[PDB]
């Protein structure tokens, strides 16, 4: 009946879900905390909207994303809850298909949105062309853990244009440009990995969602989407693209979830 939606990522995805908090159910698909709590948006984020607003059938959200996460602290380090640690939490609690989340290959979707903080911390100190393959390869080996558990449906979001967040705009247009060039190489290598994984496994269902082009379209013509400009900040999450200087608000996240829905039909919950 349900789609079990396990997500992994950083503060663009965090909701504050605890593996010991109330677990997801049909009456409470997010589990914990309440829908709209725990995000960097002032309200629901893209996962809350995909689970409760844009869903075509019952989706249960197990959201392991943690703020500030990089892929693996052995590569670009930041916070303890890196992506590797999120996969370890999955291994510890959900990989064995417990009664609270008795998932199978046909009804589990694994969504990963990572790379914002790897790029944000490493864009001027590392070489994109040789370093981002190392980041992407570690992402692939983490995915491989879930593949060996039996997972077969995967959603990857590429990195949005955080180069044009207020946090980077204030550092100067040349810094925006340097970050954006690094980010573009990361996203190219992400696409190559997802394509190669899909073809080599042969039994997976995958979606690569181009969040970069979507958010860029909004930033390039903000008033067409109800925003006064591409640079203002408002903690209401709706008057501006940006909720704070580095994270977009709930209105942006809703627009993204609505854009995602038709692309996610093949994954079973949309």
């Amino acid at each position: 009946n349900p789609t079990y939606f396990f997500t992994f990522g950083d503060a663009y995805s965090q909701t504050g879900f605890s593996a010991s908090g109330t677990q997801p159910s049909a009456s409470n698909p997010m589990g914990n905390p309440d829908l709209g709590i725990g995000t960097t948006t002032n309200g629901p984020n893209w996962i809350g909207y995909l689970t409760t607003t844009e869903n075509a059938s019952l989706v249960l959200s197990y959201n392991l994303a943690a703020g500030g996460a990089t892929i693996d602290n052995a590569l670009v380090p930041a916070y303890p809850g890196d992506l590797a640690s999120q996969f370890r939490l999955f291994e510890d609690v959900y990989a064995d298909k417990p009664a609270s989340a008795p998932w199978s290959a046909e009804d589990a979707v694994f969504g990963v949105w990572i790379g914002i903080n790897d790029i944000g911390n490493a864009y001027y100190s590392t070489d994109a062309e040789t370093y981002t393959p190392k980041l992407i390869s570690r992402l692939e080996s983490l995915v491989e853990e879930v593949y060996k558990n039996g997972g077969r449906k995967f959603l990857f979001l590429n990195v949005p244009p955080t180069s044009r967040s207020p946090l980077f705009l204030e550092q100067g247009e040349e810094v925006v440009k340097q970050h954006a060039e690094y980010l573009s190489v990361y996203n190219e290598n992400l696409e190559g990995m997802v394509d190669d994984f899909t073809k080599k496994k042969g039994d997976v269902t995958t979606v690569l969602y181009d969040s970069w082009s979507f958010m860029t379209k909004i930033l390039d013509d903000p008033t067409a989407y109800g925003f006064p400009d591409a640079t203002c900040i408002n903690d209401d999450g709706t008057s501006c693209i940006w909720w704070n200087n580095y994270h977009p608000g709930m209105k942006y996240h809703l627009l993204q979830a609505e854009d995602m829905k038709p692309k996610l039909r093949k994954l079973g919950g949309w």
